[PDB]
């Protein structure tokens, strides 16, 4: 749980010179009586600013050669660094009101709306909600937890790229912004929108298994007839053709899984580079090592640990744990009992799929492993 990085003089460089934004370090030794007393005070303070400030320290018994290079002759200094150059010192001991004059004084977090650096399109009913909610433990990450449907509505649309700005929420100038807008998938007009607005913009994309995501839409057309007490066709009906007793691909939640068609749509305007697709089917059973990939994308430091997700057997999937008493599952939409479906059409729809999963594992890089 701590969120205080260890340095050494190996790591000082990568971790403090070659860093985005703000870190301040506290250099400190186990002999240093004033030390001892204000290494709560940090750890209050790292997490009051988390999002405009890291904290850091260095030993300097244990690491000798880093302060001599910086001129300090006594300990606890407090160094504040901004993108590899020293911003300002402070010397000895102080208490926290100094130390939060200090760093109001020295840190220019004007809390701004600020339009996305990243944004997950697509797939609908891929967990997109759950990628959304995880990588807002990020400490430099900003969610826009309603969809904004901007791209996708030629009404909004009009409308302004400054009216979409003022859309997102507030966040420090060194956060990134994520907002999540399934539908940008599929609506055939999205790429060039957002390739004008922002062409060195970063996407993510989250799939899972092509039939098993068929099953979870209908599940949710289905439930959303049955709430106004509507009348549906059974899953095989729909997927399946009565004439031919083939896969019917006029049926939409058959085209959105054809993750291939529209990536091809996508790639006519940005690089696949810019690109990141993410495992749904593994983001369910083993979250981390998907989202620790998602950091190297948006190229933030290594921050969401094992501790931040815990598995519920009750509820079937894993929830959030952020501090030691904010814990956050998602909604009941999320998590459908699936219908059974006939076996036989199971194996159909696998086959009809089979050559565009190959595809898309051939154009994204990713193997994913689908029946
Ligand atoms: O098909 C027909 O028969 C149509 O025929 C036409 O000719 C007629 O003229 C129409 O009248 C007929 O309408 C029906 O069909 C259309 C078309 O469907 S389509 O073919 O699939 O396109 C239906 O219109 C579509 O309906 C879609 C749908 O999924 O129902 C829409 O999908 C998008 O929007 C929904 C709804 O979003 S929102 O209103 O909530 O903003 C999205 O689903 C919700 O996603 C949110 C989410 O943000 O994750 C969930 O919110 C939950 O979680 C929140 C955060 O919690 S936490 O952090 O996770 O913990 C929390 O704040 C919320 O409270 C919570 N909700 S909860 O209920 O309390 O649990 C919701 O749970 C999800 O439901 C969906 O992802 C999104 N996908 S997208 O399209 O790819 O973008 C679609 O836009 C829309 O066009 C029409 O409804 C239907 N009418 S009928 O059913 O009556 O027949
Ligand atoms: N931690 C989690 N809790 C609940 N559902 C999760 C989850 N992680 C992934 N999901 C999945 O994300 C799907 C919904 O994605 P989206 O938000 O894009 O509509 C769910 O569909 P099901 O209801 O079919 O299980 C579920 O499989």
């Amino acid at each position: 749980s701590d969120k205080i990085i260890h340095l050494t003089d190996d790591s000082f460089d990568t971790d403090v010179l070659k860093a985005d934004g703000a870190i301040l370090v506290d250099f400190w030794a186990e002999w240093c009586g004033p030390c001892k007393m204000i290494a709560p005070i940090l750890d209050e303070i790292a997490d009051e600013y988390q999002g405009k400030l890291t904290v850091a320290k260095l030993n300097i018994d244990q690491n000798p050669g880093t302060a001599p290079k910086y001129g300090i002759r006594g300990i606890p200094t407090l160094l504040l660094f901004k993108n590899g150059e020293v911003a300002a010192t402070k010397v000895g001991a102080l208490s926290k009101g100094q130390l939060k004059e200090f760093l109001d004084a020295n840190l220019a977090a004007a809390l701004v709306q600020q339009l996305p650096k990243a944004i997950i399109i697509g797939v609908r009913k891929g967990g997109t909600r759950a990628l959304l909610e995880m990588l807002n433990l990020h400490p430099a990450v900003v969610k826009a937890s309603q969809e904004i449907h901007f791209f996708d509505n030629d009404e909004n649309y009009g409308k302004g790229i400054e009216w979409y700005r003022k859309k997102m929420p507030f966040s420090y100038p060194q956060q990134i912004t994520i907002e999540k807008s399934p539908a940008y998938f599929i609506t055939e007009e999205v790429p060039e929108r957002i390739y004008k607005m922002n062409s060195s913009i970063k996407l993510l994309i989250i799939v899972r298994e092509p039939t098993t995501r068929a099953i979870s839409d209908y599940t949710q057309v289905l439930e959303g007839k049955e709430r106004k007490n509507k009348t549906y066709y059974k899953f095989e009906k729909l997927a399946i053709d009565p004439n031919t007793c083939e896969v019917n691909t006029k049926y939409k939640a058959v085209r959105t899984s054809i993750y291939t068609k529209h990536l091809e749509r996508w790639l006519k305007y940005f690089p696949i580079e810019q690109f990141h697709v993410v495992d749904g089917d593994r983001l369910i059973t083993e979250p981390l090592p998907e989202l620790q990939l998602v950091e190297k994308f948006l190229n933030l430091p290594p921050r969401i640990s094992q501790y931040n997700l815990y598995f519920n057997a009750t509820r079937g999937f894993y929830c959030l744990r952020f501090n030691e008493i904010f814990n956050k599952c998602l909604a009941g939409s999320k998590g459908r009992i699936h219908p059974e479906v006939d076996p036989s059409v199971i194996t159909k729809l696998r086959k009809f799929f089979h050559p565009f999963n190959q595809k898309f594992y051939q154009i994204t890089g990713r193997t994913l492993n689908w029946p």
